[PDB]
């Protein structure tokens, strides 16, 4: 229940917070940088914009919702914690 | 001063964090990306890598020196609270 997720981390329900939560859920993308995120979005037939995603992603650090690495060469991706 | 801000931020004074902290409090450099001030760091002669600028940046949000703004275009930028 994402719904329920999103309340127990103190965020108002969106779409592109649930979108986003369950592009997150889906095994291939465990782990997944924003611009990767976004261009699943795509895929699914969403119009979700790339700053939205990043907006979103790091309110979702903020949350204790997701986990942030970074990587050599500036390279970044996200997980749900 | 730099070292009260990391101590009372909590966080450990080590040279990468100061010299960070140094060009975010440059004039030119008061809104920059990752990218930009580790450019500005090799311009200064550091050896800080830009995946260490990106953990270094990330730790400052979270421990509430930096502000992260997210731009159109998926554009990343930091500056001091
Ligand atoms: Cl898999
Ligand atoms: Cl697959
Ligand atoms: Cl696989
Ligand atoms: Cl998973
Ligand atoms: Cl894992
Ligand atoms: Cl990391
Ligand atoms: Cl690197
Ligand atoms: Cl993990
Ligand atoms: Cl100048
Ligand atoms: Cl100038
Ligand atoms: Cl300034
Ligand atoms: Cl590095």
């Amino acid at each position: 229940d994402n719904n329920t997720a999103l309340k127990k981390a103190g965020l108002k329900v969106t779409l592109p917070r649930l979108k986003i939560l369950e592009v997150l859920q889906e095994p291939d993308n465990h782990h997944v940088s924003a611009e990767d995120l976004y261009k699943r979005l795509i895929d699914m037939g969403e119009e979700i914009g790339l700053a939205t995603v990043y907006r979103v992603l790091n309110q979702f650090d903020d949350a204790g919702i997701v986990t942030r690495h970074n990587f050599e060469g500036g390279k970044s991706v996200f997980e749900l914690t």
